[PDB]
C-alpha cells in the first residue's frame, strides 16, 4: 500500500488522484487518504504529489509513522475520490510545513 503522509494537509492537491488505476483514494475535508487493501502499489501517484507526500508504507518516515494507520481508518469512513479539483486555497502557504496532523479535520 502506499500512504499520505503530513504535507498533504491543509494541501490536498488531489494530482494524485489521475493516475491511480483503482480509485482507492478517500476524501477529507483538507486530507486525502489511500485504502490500504485497494492499493495495488503500482506507485503512479508518488512522482505526481506536489507536498510530496506519499510514500511506500515501507518507506514511511519514523516519524511519520501514524499515518499508516491513519490511512487505514479514515479509508473506511471517507468517501471515496475519482476527479481531481482545485487545490485547497492557501495549499501553498501551508506546502513544507511540519507537524500539520494537529490540523486534520474529520
Ligand atoms: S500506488 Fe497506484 S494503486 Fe496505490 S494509490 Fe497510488 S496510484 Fe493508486
Ligand atoms: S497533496 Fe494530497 S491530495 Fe494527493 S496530490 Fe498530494 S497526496
Amino acid at each position: 500500500a502506499f500512504v499520505v503522509t503530513d504535507n498533504c494537509i491543509k494541501c490536498k492537491y488531489t494530482d494524485c488522484v489521475e493516475v491511480c488505476p483503482v480509485d482507492c483514494f478517500y476524501e477529507g475535508p483538507n486530507f486525502l487518504v489511500i485504502h490500504p487493501d485497494e492499493c495495488i502499489d503500482c506507485a503512479l501517484c508518488e512522482p505526481e504529489c506536489p507536498a510530496q507526500a506519499i510514500f511506500s508504507e515501507d518507506e514511511v518516515p519514523e516519524d511519520m509513522q501514524e499515518f499508516i494507520q491513519l490511512n487505514a481508518e479514515l479509508a473506511e469512513v471517507w468517501p471515496n475520490i475519482t476527479e481531481k479539483k482545485d487545490p485547497l486555497p492557501d495549499a501553498e502557504d501551508w506546502d513544507g510545513v511540519k507537524g500539520k496532523l494537529q490540523h486534520l479535520e474529520r
